[PDB]
């Protein structure tokens, strides 16, 4: 219930159609002051190291130098 049209759709739904067992989850910062991250929740990034992980992001955010808390992946 409540926002029946998502923001950050695009995010949601790129990761989503692009990995099927990929599971988008919004990391929202409680205070309307700080950007908002996007978590990945995917097996396909279990058992990788940070290293691994750091260069898949590298990988699939490639338009962009990624030294920022943006996006986090499952590190386990």
């Amino acid at each position: 219930p409540g926002s029946m049209t998502v923001t950050q759709s695009q995010l949601e739904l790129l990761i989503r159609n692009a990995f099927p067992e990929a599971e988008i989850t919004v990391t929202s910062l409680v205070g309307d002051n700080n950007h908002y991250s996007i978590k990945v929740i995917s097996s396909q990034f279990q058992g990788k190291s940070k290293l691994e992980q750091h260069r898949m992001i590298y990988k699939v955010l490639d338009g962009l130098n990624i030294h920022a808390i943006q996006i986090q992946t499952g590190c386990k």
